């Protein structure tokens, strides 16, 4: 019913979602389970820093939940790209928690880091959508993001799989605080309506097609603070998958221009700068929620730190028919 | 005797920078004085992490720096930009040190988040030129870079002002580690040697000029390693100096246009390689900045080369920048525009 | 309606006791409320260690409960005696939390480590009954216990107190994990149950008493686990109070005089059995304090027992402790001695 | 040529001494080499707080070089005697480092606490003396002090050894500092000569017998600061060879008398505490150094930190000599 096979998976997405969730999520008392770390929780609660390792998409997902991992945590989070980190041979040390993000666990630059990591005392932790990878081997521990095999070129499903589980994670730390409680639920309960949300993003696609006749070499991201990491991605894709240029920015530190302004990241800062645009006159693409010389494509509200993960299915829809309307091969 | 203030200033740097250093750091022993931190400093050394925290070109120097932070005081150090790290509500406390790092002292995203630093109990430390600005009072210590009053439109002087600043930041750091006094004099003598060299690449002021002729709409830059941080730089002088467009990338992450590329020895791995062959097999010609003396492209392709001395290595940014300075002046001029 | 100031406050104690929790705990909903910490604590909760620094009595307060602080909150605790912490000049630091506990508020060494650990940036805490004491003044933040005004000529209701706040202090941090609730609710409640518990061993006076026409030299206290604080404790006030000589040892360790023997169930262990056999098996009689209904010796041997209510394993301190003031007093008098 | 394998090994001591440092102290540039965790010190340097974890004499081994060991490295220091530490079952993680200080390396309560850090993530290093003990089989390493076979119920050669192998080790640990390097170096040509300076304690083993005429059951150790722990080893001794009764205890909180005077120890405190006793009138036994109703025992001076070394001599030898003039097997 898709003529490629980064089109079904794109639309696995409700299914990929949920599967990520299943069991390890308990949705009626709220205890998300990941046995894959029942061992060394305790000593990640308690550890100095954690330090996030990753690749293209994998990165993404990390910044993506950054954010939400530290305010449930408290812990210095970092996001260091794998490639990067090396050259630089960050120092780290025991009492460090290293977490990679990996699809495939056999990107090279990652199983560097991860050696490097390794051979320096660190704990580590995978976290892997492939069984029984290098990665999987090698780490003290880890989650397997439990998605399906992934066959696209892109890390589609992946990442917003990636992003739940992260969330999951940092949920299952955090599993311990009477504070924190209320807003365990929140979104607990909002993960349990993610993946319907997402077939009601996968409507617009109709619409996403339509735009795109008036779309010529280029395309800016417009994101900030939340939907800053779902900027960078829809930039990843459209530069990867339709062999155009991307180029996601944050807002307004100041022409096809996508700015997104779902709830959870809507600053004045972002505001003056859409505002400054349309006084400019060229047509941006407002993703935002449902009831707000243009075109603007809506996604149901969600829980503000699970918000990226609706928002970033327009920009999937999109970057696919950005390469479906140049004729390439797509798998 | 210039045209503009800003190109002033560029060639105030071998100056700006001398009093940087002047007085802070002997060269006879190799020890360096900073002495505002010199009641917070021990203080500093057993604290669990550094926030840098910083906007435009501030945060550039906080980036360069970064990698040289860690390595010579093995303190965690995150750089963060102001606007951002605000929106996020990062949880921050008392073992905390953050560095907050500013030309001016008035950035208004940078002060609240100072306020907010404050609010929440951690250690301040003030990096700044401006005298009397908001910060250096609130910030419950600090430096001056003590560079000048910069009267161009972007930080030039400032920006490797501030590195410097940062930089024996550093240094005082980690003053107390004999497995290190190799390294450590390794970089205070450089260091010394840096104003002088900074004149060489200014004397790469004519290449430059004519470079603007053979460029035009947007530019991209290409760094890895320590010039990293010199890619965004010159992304931003370009973008906001000469009112193109500019993106510095990290080189091998992935029609016909400029290409800035960072071939000093620090800078140089593989990827960066590559970079360039596919650019140099794309036959288009990019422009390498590397240090004098270095086959970079088998020579038969068509490329300029600007060259630059070569110095200790978390020093090379220093210069890397000054080409791209001179370059995102002159379009500037050249497309009529005052770069005050 | 006692014969010395000391014998009052003494009795005292269940009412010098619930004034320490007095609208400071509530016991329909199981939270803690220290107002002084209030804008210090979630700081307290993120920091590297605590050393608790203290003299005589206030040290075995802070003995009792720094098995309980540790469980609770799972920050690192050292105890600390004033007097030689000071002389061993211990590095400290800002991530450091420093708790002061003081009766008075002005012991001499108290006050030297106080200025010490502030002159080196650490967060100071000062938990004291007296009110305007040079602590308080100087501390960053704290509690008072809260007693009244003590007039015997050592700490009797004060350590308790002490003791009780020190505990709250230790709730009042691990408020905020849900996996502690159940021993949260635990410790809470037998809180309001401690006042009535202290009346049954006020009882316990005369039998307390006749025991002191059987014992005169030096005095052998007998403790482990929970218990050892108030081994050195009772050892203390029996050296201070009634002039005699006593030490409390650490049970298992390795002529004929009297032995306190600490047998409740939060300490009781195979090596305090063993402590006692060969006790009872070289013929000399002990005297057994422990709860109601224990058939500790093997009643066919000589030894007194007195008899204690059982309550939370960490709060039973503040029991066993009173029948060893009863003790120390009367011994005191007895030996003609003013306790005042 | 000594009637007692107690007493051999008591002037064992020089010897006992030096072999504890032969090789891996450098006396002449001052690098002290301990291969036994040339694989660790990195990660300790930089962890958490040290637990020290011991018994009987073992314990007065760490109570004497905390202090140093503090100064020197800065880090929490804390001495944990292994049966309470268990009792309170002390919450410990990855960051903490476990250090055990065993004659034996089979005592029972050390060897369990060893298994409870173990199997709670700390990481545990030994301090034997013994070959291929218990102990020496699970720790991620530790040093092996190389005393020679103690063979005497008393821990007589080994206590000064655990005590010079834990001085090593904390300059080990330090070796890395400029501002230290000063007081590193005086410590250790200070070590260089400690072993001589322990035959010139063992004349006074004449003075010491004849002291042995007025004692008559107890005997009390007044002792602060440095000299703490060798008023409590003193005090040890005299119960565990000579079953007698001794308690030693800090200066002056406040009839044979032993009190510690010598000059790293000398506080106004300590002074009140004798010239408190001195009114009194009953003669205390003034440990002391060279050229300072009582009686006296000369002690060379040395570095404060190794002050403790030589004091515990004469601790050994009144002991000894208080269980010769019992009748008692002293082996
Ligand atoms: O997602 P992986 O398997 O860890 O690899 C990371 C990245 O590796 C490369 O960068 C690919 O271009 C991406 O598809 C991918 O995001
Ligand atoms: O923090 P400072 O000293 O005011 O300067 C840093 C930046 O401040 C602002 O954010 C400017 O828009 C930037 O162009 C500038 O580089
Ligand atoms: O610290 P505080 O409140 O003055 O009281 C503790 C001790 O202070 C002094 O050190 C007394 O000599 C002790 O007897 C007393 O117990
Ligand atoms: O020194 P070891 O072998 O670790 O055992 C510790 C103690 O064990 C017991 O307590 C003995 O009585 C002592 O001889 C000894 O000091
Ligand atoms: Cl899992
Ligand atoms: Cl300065
Ligand atoms: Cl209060
Ligand atoms: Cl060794």
């Amino acid at each position: 019913p898709y003529k490629h096979f980064m089109q079904k998976e794109i639309f696995e997405q409700p299914d990929s979602a949920f599967n990520t969730m299943r069991g390890r999520i308990d949705f009626e008392n709220c205890v998300v389970t990941l046995g894959g770390l029942k061992s060394w929780l305790s000593t990640i609660r308690r550890c100095r820093r954690i330090i996030m390792i990753a690749c293209g998409t994998s990165y993404h997902s990390c910044l993506a939940t950054r954010s939400i991992f530290e305010e449930l945590t408290e812990i210095p989070v970092s996001v260091e790209l794998a490639s990067d980190f090396l050259d630089r041979r960050s120092p780290v040390f025991r009492d460090d928690t290293c977490v990679f993000v990996s699809q495939s666990g056999e990107t090279a630059d990652s199983i560097l880091a991860l050696q490097y990591c390794l051979e320096r005392g660190a704990l580590t932790v995978g976290i892997v959508n492939s069984v029984g990878s290098s990665m999987s081997r090698q780490t003290h521990c880890g989650v397997h993001i439990n998605a399906g095999p992934e066959i696209g070129v892109a890390s589609t499903k992946a990442y917003t799989s990636q992003y739940i589980a992260l969330v999951m994670f940092a949920l299952s730390l955090s599993n311990d605080s009477i504070s924190r409680k209320g807003r365990h639920e929140e979104i607990i309960k909002g993960l349990q309506k993610i993946p319907e949300q997402i077939k009601q993003v996968l409507k617009l696609e109709n619409k996403i097609k339509d735009l795109c006749n008036s779309s010529q070499k280029s395309l800016l991201l417009l994101g900030r603070g939340y939907q800053f990491a779902t900027a960078l991605e829809g930039a990843l894709k459209i530069k990867e998958i339709s062999y155009m240029h991307s180029e996601g920015v944050l807002a307004g530190e100041l022409l096809p221009i996508i700015a997104f302004a779902t709830r959870d990241s809507l600053f004045p800062k972002v505001m003056s700068a859409i505002e400054q645009v349309t006084a400019r006159d060229g047509r941006p693409i407002v993703i935002c929620n449902e009831g707000d010389v243009h075109t603007t494509l809506e996604v149901p509200e969600t829980v503000d730190c699970l918000q990226g993960l609706l928002n970033v299915i327009p920009l999937q829809l999109i970057s696919y028919w950005l390469a479906v309307n140049r004729g390439i091969d797509v798998d």
